[PDB]
Formats: C-alpha cells, structure tokens, sequence
C-alpha cells in the first residue's frame, strides 16, 4: 500500500513565495454537481453525431449574484461525453462566444493539427467546424478543453472544460460501479478566486501559474456526496491552471487506483494518498462499507476539507478486482530504437522547451509513424526552489521506462499522456504515434504554455 505522494516534496507548489492556500468558500454546502451525458443529435448505426457549442451563461456558485461563466452546451464546464472504441463520431464544433476558441480532445488519438483542436484549429465567433474520427484506444478518462494560442489559461479559467469517457468491451466486463451520479462520479478539480462574485483572470493572473482561493469541484463549492451504495468510483481530473492536488481522506482511509490518463492499469494499486499534477487523471474505487450509517468522511487536499461524504443506509460489500486488471501491450524497444531528448528549463517568464519559445510555423522534431520512439524528458530546474512541470504530448498515449534510471512510480505501469517531471529529473518514456500530422508537446501549467513552453512534432512516412 502506497503511503507517500510519489512526487519530490522539495519541489511542491506550497514552497513558492506568493503561494496562496485554499480557504473556506462562503455559504451553505451543496450536493456535488454531476453533469448529465451529452445526447447524440442522431445515430446512423455505428456512426454518432454530437454538437458541442462554446457559450457564455450564468452559474450560481457563491450565495448572492450568479457568476458570468463560459461552458460547453451550458453555463459552466460541459456535459459528460461518452465515446466507445470502434464507433465513428461526427462532431459539429460551434463558437457562440465573442472571441476565437479551439476544441482540443486531451488524450484522444486523432490526426493533427486540425482534427486534434490545437492552436492551428481556430473556430471564429458564430463559426462552425465539423470533424470525423474513429475511436481506437482503450477505455480511459479523457477531457475536452480550449487550446488557442495564447488564450488557453484564460478560457479554461472562465469555465471551458468537459469530462470525456471512452468505454470498451473489457472495462464493461469488470462490472464496476456504473450508476452515474450515485455510484460513479466525475471529479473535475479546479481553483478559482471571485471579486464581485465574478471571475477576473487579469486581476488574479500569475506568470508562474494562476492559483484560486476557493476549491471548484464540477463547478460547485462546498460539495457533498450522499453515499447510497458503499463501493464508489471517482474519476479524478486535475483541471486547475497550476495547483497540484494531494488527495487523501482525513482518517487516511485506503482506496484503490484502477486507471491512469490512457486507461485501466495492468494491476489495481491500493494507497491512502495520491498527488495529481495538472491534466493528470486518477480513476479510484473507495469502499465506505467500513463506516456506520450516520458518519461523515471528509476528502482533503493537504489539511484543507475538499468534499464531505455523508454515508447513508449503506449495506456491507467486499471490494474484489481481478489480477491482472487489464492487459497492456508492451512497446518493443531494441538497440537501434531512435532517442529524442527534450529539456524543460526556466520558471515564471524564463520558461523554455529546448531553450526556445513556441512558433506556429516551426517544426522542432520529426518522427516516423507506427515505429516506437524513446523520449528523455528533462526538468533542468534546481531541486532548491525548483518546480514540478506536468509534461504532455498530443495525439498519443505512452509508457514510462524509468525516472532518473531508477524504477517508475507504482501507478505508472500503464498508459499516460501527462507526467510530472521533478527538478533535476530525466524521465524515459516510449511512444508509438499511430496517426499522421502535426502534434504539440508542452508543460500543462496553462500560463507556462501561454508564455510559449510548447513545441511541434511532424509524424511522416
Ligand atoms: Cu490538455
Ligand atoms: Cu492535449
Ligand atoms: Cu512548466
Ligand atoms: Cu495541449
């Protein structure tokens, strides 16, 4: 059982001068918002048609005035979007905002740079963009967020993000907690400050990554979950601009991680804490069968109360998973397997990828399709006052080899698309790109990304 946070304590977010801790949001406690699933516009057998509109609205978060928020098909965040492996999807992307945006599917394997929804894929105000893809990757917790250069940090701050679920035959075979909103929860973790009961990104802006005073979970404050059934699935996503989340129950109740960014783990991992850098997902099961019907269990990040689990008339149930949990195909790495070294350096405004800022017309690397590649990703920052950069690659899922030549963390034997790189650390990963086109890689601290800590790979035959 993992009893440690698996990232270097020396480099955590709370060591920075100008680090602002979470504080209690005012008003009554609310039941956790669970977004309803996006309904298909039309289903011609095996082909599904979705419409996703970026739009401004008003959300009751704090008591008093409603907050002016941006959302997808709603006032804030978006609906749950279900994809199935094998199915083909025709998505209409509509921009009903008064500025340019983009529709990036973080963790989806699709052609770039237009289908992918990078900064080369603008949708102009009152504009329409139709895309077509076939989902061909395992069941995973994925997400959609705007990705225009360099307005990404602000557009996510204003509320544009949506949890996305890929499901497959195998994941359904496990018979996990499936009752959406009772058994099975999306937990989108965000942090926002309010003045006038309103968002103001310019006011709160930090170059080194913007922090919020109040914890936003699925766009609700002071969230509560009423445990009907004892075994509950929590699909954690760190949707924050910069803030790391060090999740644990107040009494360090154990829980089981079953999923990473790119699908189910090969084996279930028991633990009593977990740390998520930006854009990382953790799929965990919690057995509340342990507690009595009248009790209250509080989920915390550090010493801050995040979400209260009010246990109701619960019936005893033993939580048993298979070993192995899932079969992950190993990528074959031989002696003539090409290596590519990328160096994350600098902090605040001095942040660089291989010493360069992002240019939309410059291709930084070129790699071959369907041939597995090794990547040495290095964080050059000083272990003294350094920073954990969450490194992400578009249009793929990769496997870890080592962290500084040593063994990989217990929750990284599966598929990932973003990894936290500690100061003075070089991570070894192997990746086989399946789709042709131009793809981006960058730090997933949205202010570092906006500054230009981003580069482009072309994939060719
Ligand atoms: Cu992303
Ligand atoms: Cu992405
Ligand atoms: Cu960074
Ligand atoms: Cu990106």
């Amino acid at each position: 059982m993992i009893t440690k946070y698996l990232y270097d304590e020396n480099a955590y977010d709370y060591h920075d001068g100008g680090y602002r801790p979470l504080k209690k949001a005012p008003g009554e406690e609310h039941p956790l918002n669970v977004p309803a699933f996006l309904k298909p516009d039309r289903i011609e057998g095996n082909e599904i048609y979705y419409t996703v509109t970026a739009q401004a609205g008003e959300t009751k978060i704090l008591p008093g005035k409603p907050t002016h928020t941006w959302g997808y098909n709603g006032s804030i965040l978006g609906p749950a979007i279900q994809f199935e492996t094998g199915k083909t999807y025709h998505v209409t992307l509509k921009n009903e905002l008064d500025e340019v945006t983009t529709f990036h599917w973080h963790g989806l394997n699709i052609v770039g740079p237009y289908e992918d929804g990078g900064p080369h894929a603008p949708v102009y105000p009152h504009g329409e963009r139709k895309i077509t893809f076939t989902v061909d990757q395992p069941a995973a917790n994925i997400w959609l967020h705007p990705h225009p250069c360099p307005e990404t940090a602000r557009q996510v701050w204003n509320g544009l993000a949506a949890p996305v679920i890929i499901t497959d035959g195998h994941e359904q075979s496990l018979k996990l907690p499936r009752r959406w909103g009772v058994n099975d929860f999306p937990v989108v973790l965000q942090d926002r400050s309010y003045h006038d009961n309103q968002l103001d990104y310019k006011a709160d802006y930090d170059v080194d990554g913007t922090l919020g005073d109040y914890a936003l979970v699925n766009g609700t404050v002071n969230p509560v979950v009423n445990v009907t059934k004892p075994i509950i699935r929590l699909r954690f996503l760190n949707g924050s601009n910069r803030r790391e989340w060090r999740l644990h129950f107040a009494d360090y109740h154990p829980f089981t991680q079953i999923g990473s960014d790119g699908g189910l783990l090969p084996e279930a991992v028991e633990m009593d804490r977990i740390m998520l850098t930006c854009a990382e997902r953790a799929d965990v099961l919690v057995n509340f069968s342990d507690y009595q019907p009248g009790q209250e269990v509080i989920l915390q990040t550090d010493d801050f109360n995040l979400i209260k689990f009010k246990i109701g008339d619960i019936k005893k149930e033993n939580m048993l998973l298979p070993s192995p949990l899932a079969e992950i195909p190993a990528l074959s790495v031989d002696e003539n397997t090409p290596v590519f070294k990328t160096v994350m350096s600098g902090m605040d405004d001095q942040v660089r990828l291989d010493g360069k800022l992002f240019d939309m017309q410059r291709i930084d690397t070129r790699q071959q399709v369907d041939q597995t590649q090794i990547w040495e990703v290095s964080n050059t920052n000083d272990m003294e006052g350094g920073m954990i950069h969450p490194f992400h690659i578009h249009g793929c899922q990769f496997q870890l080899i080592d962290r500084n030549g040593h063994a990989v963390n217990p929750n990284e034997h599966g598929w990932k698309d973003t990894i936290g790189v500690n100061p003075n650390e070089t991570v070894r990963i192997r990746v086989k790109f399946t789709k042709l086109g131009i793809f981006m890689y960058h730090c997933h601290i949205l202010e570092h990304e906006d500054t230009g800590m981003m580069a482009q790979i072309e994939i060719f035959d």
